[PDB]
């Protein structure tokens, strides 16, 4: 298992990164410090996570301590939905860079294919609970992303939560300057994404799997919901390898030639989650895990389902 994958810009992206959604600012600095100490070189960030300053503190300290060099780190962030207007994109990227204390990102993603009304709120709702869209479109937002590459703010650009038709829209743009390098999508044994992965990989786009542990800390979880980490079938596969269920869930996407970004703020778990380069899932294991697909999505906000660019009405 090679630890990095080649992107379309010639850069290599570590296949294991640290997720930071729901990592509170009072804990995320320590999490990132520990992650860097134990070998993580990829950090997945976003403005909407409200913790980029604290991620930035940790990176800066480890650079200053001579633990890592900037060129060895792969820092990803994402353009939030309220900044899709062409005139807002650069400032959103620069705010992220300032918070992270960086002079470039390795990868910058369109976080979701939908634009929301610009303003202070991340989730502007009307009086009846519907998200308030903006009149922006995917291609104009992509053009603004391309400018960030041209100006040296970001080394690569990509997309997240795009369906295959939305990806195709960008690929087919007349006068396209940069192809998306990455599509970051939810992916785990209950949402295996076979068709979208096949699509993306056939078009030379690297897929990153988010919520690989099933995001048990997601704020809308219901007790009746399926739980990957507690699935006794996955426990049994883990036991056979003398690994944890999380380690199995992280290794699974790696063997599908995906990048994977498990989140933790717990130091023991951050270290555990990295110890996935010392075993292999068998062909039967892989087949069995894929068989658990239920098309069950843990990230898809009800209030957004009437947006014109809502991604999940399409089959894939
Ligand atoms: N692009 C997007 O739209 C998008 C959407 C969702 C997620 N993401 C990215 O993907 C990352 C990962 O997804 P996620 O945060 O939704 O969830 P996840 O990584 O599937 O699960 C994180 C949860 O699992 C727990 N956990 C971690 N390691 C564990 C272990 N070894 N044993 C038991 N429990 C463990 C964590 O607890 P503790 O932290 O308390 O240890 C946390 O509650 C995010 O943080 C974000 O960076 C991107
Ligand atoms: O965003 C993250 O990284 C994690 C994430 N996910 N979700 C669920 C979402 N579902 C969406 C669906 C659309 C849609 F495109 F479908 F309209 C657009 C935007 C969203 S946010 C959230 O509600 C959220 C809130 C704060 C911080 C991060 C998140």
């Amino acid at each position: 298992m090679a630890s990095r994958i080649l992107l379309n810009n010639g850069a290599k992206m570590p296949i294991l990164g640290l997720g930071t959604w729901k990592s509170p600012p009072g804990q995320v600095t320590e999490a990132v410090k520990v992650a860097i100490d134990v070998g993580y070189r990829h950090i997945d960030c976003a403005h909407v996570y409200q913790n980029e300053n604290e991620v930035g503190v940790a990176i800066q300290e480890k650079l200053r301590e001579q633990v890592v060099k900037r060129e060895e780190l792969f820092i990803v962030s994402k353009l939030w939905c309220t900044y899709h207007e062409k005139g807002l994109v650069k400032g959103a990227c620069q705010k992220t860079l300032s918070d992270l204390k960086l002079d470039y990102l390795d990868l910058y993603l369109i976080h979701w294919p939908v634009g929301f009304k610009p303003g202070k709120e991340f989730f502007p709702l009307d009086e009846s609970g519907n998200v308030v869209p903006s009149d922006t479109n995917i291609l104009d937002t992509w053009a603004a992303m391309e400018e960030l590459v041209d100006e040296g703010l970001v080394k690569a650009i990509g997309i997240s939560n795009f369906n295959h038709l939305q990806v195709e829209m960008i690929l087919n743009k007349p006068g396209l300057k940069y192809k998306p390098a990455v599509n970051q999508i939810e992916c785990h044994p209950y949402l295996t994404q076979e068709k979208l992965i096949q699509y993306c990989q056939s078009k030379g786009i690297v897929v990153t799997a988010y919520s690989p542990l099933g995001s048990p800390d997601r704020p809308w979880a219901k007790p009746e919901d399926p739980s990957l980490l507690e699935d006794p079938r996955i426990k049994a596969i883990a036991a056979k390898h003398n690994k944890t269920t999380a380690q199995v869930l992280i290794r699974f996407p790696m063997q599908r030639n995906l990048v994977v970004i498990p989140k933790s703020v717990t130091p023991e778990r951050i270290a555990e989650n990295f110890k996935v380069f010392d075993f292999e899932l068998s062909s039967q294991d892989m087949t069995t895990l894929l068989s658990y697909n239920r098309n069950w999505r843990v990230c898809a906000l009800l209030s957004c389902t009437s947006h014109k660019d809502y991604p999940f009405h399409e089959e894939f």
